[PDB]
């Protein structure tokens, strides 16, 4: 759709490549982190790498199920982390640009 | 604008009404609830009728601004609340329909 094309060439495209992104890439791997617990807490994990390739093979079929993808990765990061930790400086960045530009999502 | 209009009528008339929308309707009450620690750990607090007043009296200059009030409440709930409390299940279901709703707002 005009919108999953928008969410993937302009949203993704800005968040991808921004320098608080590199997180969010791939999944978490807990094993190579060292955190037993991050799949006992987090029981829906998501990442950009993932929604980026189901915006290429067409998993998507509106916008707001890619947007809940985005929201599921953002809110799993402020769930499991210290609210000290950077890791939440970094996604509550990139969650405002998200939602800027998702503020111009043709319609 | 046409926007603000949407997030008016459609977004905050939606997650106003809700079931689970009663803890955010007021700014979080830290003496009220026993929570000391809460304005230590949460620096921006951010509530519903926080955003319907701004609303009413024109407040905002762009709807991205109330987009991130919006994002700002729900994520202080994320942050502060402990994984397993009811309230991080009731932000994540109003949280939704925000998303839902905003998929559809006008694009000016
Ligand atoms: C996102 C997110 N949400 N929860 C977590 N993650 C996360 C994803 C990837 C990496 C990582 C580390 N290395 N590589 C190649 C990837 C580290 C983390 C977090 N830890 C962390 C994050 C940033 C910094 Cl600067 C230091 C530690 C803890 C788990
Ligand atoms: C949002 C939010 N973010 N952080 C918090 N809040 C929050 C706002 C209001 C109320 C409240 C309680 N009573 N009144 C009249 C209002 C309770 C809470 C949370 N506590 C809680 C939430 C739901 C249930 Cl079912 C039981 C306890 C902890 C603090």
């Amino acid at each position: 759709t005009n919108q999953l094309q928008y969410l993937h060439k302009v949203v993704m495209k800005a968040l991808w490549k921004h320098q608080f992104a590199w997180p969010f890439r791939q999944p978490v791997d807990a094993v190579k982190l060292g955190l037993p617990d991050y799949h006992k807490i987090i029981k829906q994990p998501m990442d950009m790498g993932t929604i980026k390739r189901r915006l290429e093979n067409n998993y998507y079929w509106a916008a707001s199920e890619c947007m809940q993808d985005f929201n599921t990765m953002f809110t799993n990061c402020y769930i499991y982390n210290k609210p000290t930790d950077d890791i939440v400086l970094m996604a509550q960045t990139l969650e405002k640009i998200f939602l800027q530009k998702v503020a111009s999502m043709p319609q």
